[PDB]
C-alpha cells in the first residue's frame, strides 16, 4: 500500500505546514502538523479543557463507531519550544493520503498548553519520530508510521516541504518525478530517537565550502535550522548589520538585507537553501528589524535541520531495518 497527502504552510511564514488526516469512522479529518522530531499522535479533542480550545477542530471519540478507550493509558509530552500537553487514549482507525492504519494510539488532549491553545490552525500532531520516543504509560504506543509500515510497499516516507506552498508527504513509495539529480544517503542513529545524522559540512553564499562534521535531527516539527554557534556566526557575519540580539532571542538583521545562500552537505553531495528561505520577516509588526531563519543551537542541546533546511530539498526517510536518510534536490 502507498498514501500520498498534500502538506500546506500555516502562515505566510511557513511556521509549521498542516496536513489532513482522517481520523474514526465516520471519518473525522483533522488538520495534523507531521512531526518527524516526536513520536505521539496526539489531537485536540471533546475531552480538551474548552478553555484551551479556540477555532480548533476537535476528536470525538464517542462519533466514532470504531474508536476504543485504551484503557488505563495516559500520556504527556513536551516540546523543545516549551509546549506541552497530555491527556489519555483511544484505538481508532486512521487514515493519511489514502493509507489506512487499523488500531493507532490516538492520544486525546485533555491538556494543551498556549502556544498551541493561540494556534487555531493546528488540530494536533502526528509524530514521525520512533516509536521509543512515544509517551504513552504504561504501555508504549506506535507510530502511524510503524503500524503502517509492513503494508507499504516499501517501508519508506518522504518530506517535500514548499516555500511560501503547498508540498507533500508521501507513504510506501518514492516519486522519482519530485526531485532532480540523484538521491544521496547517509546514515542514522536511532540512539536518541531522532533521524539523527551527520553533516558533512557547509558554506556562506559563495564562499568555499568548509568540511566539519555537524551531528543533527531531521524535523520537520522545527521551524527553523538551528546549528552551532560557531557555524551561525559565520553566517551572520555576511549579512550586514546582523546581530545576536538577546532582547528577541537570536539573530536578527535589516530588513533592507539581502541574504545569502546556506549550502549544507550530505555526503559529497550538496543542498543549497537561498537566503529568501532564511528570511523570517520582521521581529514585530512593522520593525525593519527582521528574524533570522539560521539560529544557534547552543543550549538545545542538539543540532536541528528544520524546516528550513528540509524545504530545500526532496528527503526520504527510510525505515528499514538499518534506518538512513536520503536528500535530494528539487
Amino acid at each position: 500500500s502507498t498514501g500520498s497527502a498534500t502538506t500546506t504552510p500555516i502562515d505566510s511564514l511557513d511556521d509549521a505546514y498542516i496536513t489532513p488526516v482522517q481520523i474514526g469512522t465516520p471519518a473525522q479529518t483533522l488538520n495534523l502538523d507531521f512531526d518527524t522530531g516526536s513520536s505521539d499522535l496526539w489531537v485536540f479533542s471533546s475531552e480538551t479543557t474548552a478553555s484551551e480550545v479556540d477555532g480548533q477542530t476537535i476528536y470525538t471519540p464517542s462519533k466514532s463507531t470504531t474508536a476504543k478507550l485504551l484503557s488505563g493509558a495516559t500520556w504527556s509530552i513536551s516540546y523543545g519550544d516549551g509546549s506541552s500537553s497530555s491527556g489519555d487514549v483511544y484505538t481508532d482507525t486512521v487514515s493519511v493520503g489514502g493509507l489506512t492504519v487499523t488500531g493507532q494510539a490516538v492520544e486525546s488532549a485533555k491538556k494543551v498548553s498556549s502556544s498551541f491553545t493561540e494556534d487555531s490552525t493546528i488540530d494536533g500532531l502526528l509524530g514521525l519520530a520512533f516509536s521509543t520516543l512515544n509517551t504513552v504509560s504504561p504501555t508504549q504506543q506506535k507510530t502511524f508510521f510503524d503500524n503502517a509500515k509492513a503494508s507499504l510497499d516499501s517501508p519508506v516516507f518522504t518530506a517535500d516541504l514548499g516555500y511560501h506552498a503547498p508540498g507533500t508527504y508521501n507513504f510506501g513509495f518514492i516519486d522519482t518525478t519530485a526531485y532532480t539529480g540523484s538521491i544521496t544517503y547517509t546514515a542514522v542513529s536511532t540512539k536518541q530517537g531522532f533521524w539523527e545524522w551527520t553533516s558533512t559540512g557547509y558554506a556562506v553564499g559563495s564562499g568555499t565550502f568548509k568540511s566539519t562534521s555537524i551531528d543533527g535531527i531531521a524535523d520537520t516539527g522545527t521551524t527553523l535550522l538551528y546549528l552551532p554557534a560557531t557555524v551561525v556566526s559565520a553566517y551572520w557575519a555576511q549579512v550586514s548589520g546582523a546581530k545576536s540580539s538577546s532582547s528577541v532571542g537570536g539573530y536578527v538583521f535589516p530588513c533592507s538585507a539581502t541574504l545569502p545562500s546556506f549550502t549544507f552537505g550530505v555526503g559529497s553531495a550538496r543542498i543549497v537553501i537561498p537566503g529568501d528561505y532564511i528570511d523570517f520577516g520582521p521581529i514585530s509588526t512593522g520593525s525593519s528589524s527582521c528574524f533570522g531563519g539560521i539560529q544557534s543551537s547552543a543550549g538545545i542541546g542538539i543540532n536541528i535541520f528544520g524546516d528550513v533546511a528540509l524545504k530545500a530539498a526532496f528527503v526520504v526517510f527510510n525505515g528499514a531495518t538499518t534506518p538512513t536518510l536520503g536528500f535530494a534536490s528539487k
